[PDB]
């Protein structure tokens, strides 16, 4: 049920995640809350989601539910995916970046997670 624009307003774990993740210190540090606008649309069964950091960077991602699909979140690493959606929730799965988004009250709900640290994160709605 996502269907529509979101703001990102804040993360939690951007130094375990991303020592594990893997990134260099200046990245690292300007990462903390680098904002991020976020957006989905939808066709029948075939979603299109959207986050984008203002800077040249964005995390762009195209998926189905059900069937199979492929993700690329932060660079050079490609994963494959059997995106599934159960309740009103949708999940992904990787071999290293599982992934899940919710809406509850009006808002959107949002995870990332790599087999050990988890870095759940939350969003607003304005649409």
């Amino acid at each position: 049920a996502f269907t529509g624009k979101y703001e990102i307003e804040s993360e939690k774990n951007y130094d375990e995640f991303m020592k594990r993740l893997a990134l260099p210190s200046d990245a690292i540090d300007k990462a903390r809350n680098l904002k991020i606008i976020s957006e989905v649309k939808q066709d029948g069964q075939n979603f299109t989601w959207s986050q984008q950091y203002p800077g040249g960077h964005s995390i762009t991602n195209t998926f189905t539910i059900g069937k199979e699909c492929d993700i690329e979140t932060i660079g050079g690493k490609k994963f494959k995916a059997t995106v599934q959606m159960e309740g009103g929730k949708v999940v992904v799965n990787s071999p290293n970046y599982h992934h899940t988004a919710e809406i509850v009250d009006g808002k959107l709900v949002e995870v990332s997670t790599v087999g050990g640290v988890s870095y759940e994160r939350v969003s607003k709605k304005l649409a």
